């Protein structure tokens, strides 16, 4: 059975980069997003684990959803944006990838204290 915390890892982690057009839908289905159906939206933190980790003790924010367990990042983190695209139709999902450098938004729980879910990036 997959946790939480091994959950955000596998849907928005990919340390191993730091890309072409070709990302976001080599991606998002190597990392199993695209099984049942084709996630609208995603986004993957190019940064360590440590990097995203050290959130869960950063500045406190407001999730999107009311609760108080959000963190966002002091420095801005290297990540990307993937949207499904309108010649999009499951199986064969269609992904815009956009790279940015912007600061992240994560809730996290338990204990140890980890990122269990990315709320947003601003």
């Amino acid at each position: 059975k997959e946790t939480a915390a091994a959950k955000f890892e596998r849907q928005h982690m990919d340390s191993s980069t730091s890309s072409s057009s070709n990302y976001c839908n080599q991606m998002m289905k190597s990392r199993n997003l695209t099984k049942d159906r084709c996630k609208p939206v995603n986004t993957f933190v190019h940064e360590s684990l440590a990097d995203v980790q050290a959130v869960c003790s950063q500045k406190n924010v407001a999730c999107k959803n009311g609760q108080t367990n959000c963190y966002q990042s002091y420095s801005t983190m290297s990540i990307t944006d993937c949207r499904e695209t309108g010649s999009s139709k499951y199986p064969n999902c269609a992904y815009k990838t956009t790279q940015a450098n912007k600061h992240i938004i994560v809730a996290c729980e338990g204990n140890p204290y980890v990122p269990v879910h990315f709320d947003a990036s601003v």
